[PDB]
């Protein structure tokens, strides 16, 4: 005797099977996984009937639907992925300012830091896995999302995790081809050497949190040997977020657009967001806090941006 359920591995084509209910889902398929949770070692039970069944794919036309949702060929993602979302689902995502926001629990003030940055910024992702996901995290349904996040860094639930690595991951996985970042350096002996960067080290600075410093100019060591001060020609692109090691700073309304917030030691500590709305709004899991000026331990904030050029 049998039952009808569906198999896929994108959940866009879904795969009608008939199983064997004396058989496990393992030896008819293979790693076999519902809504997240592992059924690779349970036998088909009876309301399973109808449902839809995530499986890694054996036809190469699997393989190639996979390839082609979540550019990515490596045979552990769907798993670590699967393994995310079991955790992710049960994970509460309350609406915080009209903004998602994650309930804080199995270790993820980071994500939440980064899922509130990227409903802020102007972000098209490559994989229509994550374009998606993100899509319905915007609308509130966010385990999703949180889930191939992980998977995509190579990062579990309970890791703790950086939000300027957790980004670069993300902008690696989005169509920043348009972003370009003129530099120009001036050492008083190697000469004017002018760079150009294009997608990621374009929309990214790690050195100061000021735009406007940026613009200014800050000190380097440069090409020839030693004394040398580089500054932004050019930077065509939606945003870009300037990063530096948890100083403390004071965020004016109406200058940056968002920003996180660093208590506590290297790899040891806890985040909040920071966004400048109506006033300063700081966003910790659920809880909202705003605040006309606000002075604390900041280490990455995002300005938007499209064209500036320099005199
Ligand atoms: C939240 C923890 C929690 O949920 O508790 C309620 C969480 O996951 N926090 N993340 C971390 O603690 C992990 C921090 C981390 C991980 C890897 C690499 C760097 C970092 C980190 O500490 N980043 C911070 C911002 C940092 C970056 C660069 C320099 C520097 C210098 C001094 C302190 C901190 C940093
Ligand atoms: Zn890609
Ligand atoms: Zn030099
Ligand atoms: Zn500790």
């Amino acid at each position: 005797r049998t039952i009808k359920v569906f198999t896929t591995v994108d959940n866009i084509n879904l795969h009608t099977q008939v199983v064997d209910m004396s058989m496990t889902y393992g030896q008819q398929f293979g790693p076999t996984y519902l809504d997240g949770a592992d059924v690779t070692k349970i036998k088909p039970h009876n309301s399973h009937e109808g449902k839809t069944f995530y499986v890694l794919p054996n036809d190469d036309t699997l393989r190639v639907e996979a390839f082609e949702y979540y550019h990515t060929t490596d045979p552990s993602f769907l798993g670590r992925y699967m393994s995310a979302l079991n955790h992710t689902k049960k994970w509460k995502y309350p609406q915080v300012n009209g903004l998602t926001s994650i309930k804080w629990a199995d270790n993820n003030c980071y994500l939440a830091t980064a899922l509130l940055t990227l409903q802020q910024i102007e972000l098209k992702f490559n994989p229509p896995a994550l374009q998606d996901a993100y899509y319905r995290a915007r609308a509130g349904e966010a385990a999703n999302f949180c889930a191939l996040i992980l998977a995509y860094c190579n990062k579990t639930v309970g890791e703790l995790g950086d939000v300027r690595e957790t980004m670069s991951y993300l902008f690696q996985h989005a169509n920043l081809d348009s972003c370009k970042r003129v530099l120009n350096v001036v050492c008083k002996t190697c000469g004017q050497q002018q760079t150009t960067l294009k997608g990621v080290e374009a929309v990214m600075y790690m050195g100061t949190l000021s735009y406007e410093q940026f613009k200014k100019g800050v000190q380097i060591p440069c090409t020839c040997g030693k004394q040398a001060t580089k500054y932004l020609v050019q930077q065509e692109s939606p945003f870009v977020m300037m990063s530096a090691p948890p100083a403390q700073y004071e965020l004016k309304h109406g200058t940056f657009t968002c920003a996180s917030e660093y208590t506590g030691n290297y790899q040891c500590g806890h985040y909040k967001h920071i966004t400048s709305k109506e006033t300063l709004y700081c966003i910790d899991g659920a809880l909202l806090t705003k605040s006309s000026e606000y002075k604390g331990p900041i280490t990455d904030v995002f300005y938007k941006e499209n064209s500036y050029t320099t005199t």
